[PDB]
């Protein structure tokens, strides 16, 4: 089966937020990210459908870079930070 869990590395540069979110919004169940200085967002998500990594690479070009994990959580999340998280949460 092919991946659904990607770790996404996207230049801001070459992919605006609101680009990245409707994607994220589109094809992913569950996603969250932060962003770290050219500021790129570190981008965690669970895909809808199993996608293969050579797809993944193609459609992201070098706008990002991304790879299958196999980690399955997003407490990255839990740190200190401004993240952009698919659910929603208490003080939301
Ligand atoms: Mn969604
Ligand atoms: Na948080
Ligand atoms: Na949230």
């Amino acid at each position: 089966t092919e991946p659904k869990w990607y770790d996404i590395t996207v230049s801001k540069a070459k992919c605006p937020e609101e680009i990245l979110r409707k994607w994220l919004d589109e094809n992913g169940e569950r996603y969250a990210y932060g962003r770290e200085r050219y500021e790129h967002f570190q981008v965690r998500v669970v895909l809808r459908n199993p996608t293969s990594w050579e797809t993944m690479r193609e459609i992201w070009g070098n706008s990002g870079h991304c790879s299958p994990t196999s980690i399955r959580n997003f407490d990255f999340v839990l740190k200190e930070g401004d993240f952009v998280c698919s659910w929603i949460k208490v003080p939301d």
